[PDB]
């Protein structure tokens, strides 16, 4: 429930094993 801190308009936060949600276009956490 809080940002991680990059986005993920174009590359997704998944192939980086952060943990991060791909909301909004953007990566968000917990």
């Amino acid at each position: 429930g809080i940002p991680c801190g990059e986005s993920c308009v174009w590359i997704p936060c998944i192939s980086s094993a952060i943990g991060c949600s791909c909301k909004s276009k953007v990566c968000y956490r917990n």
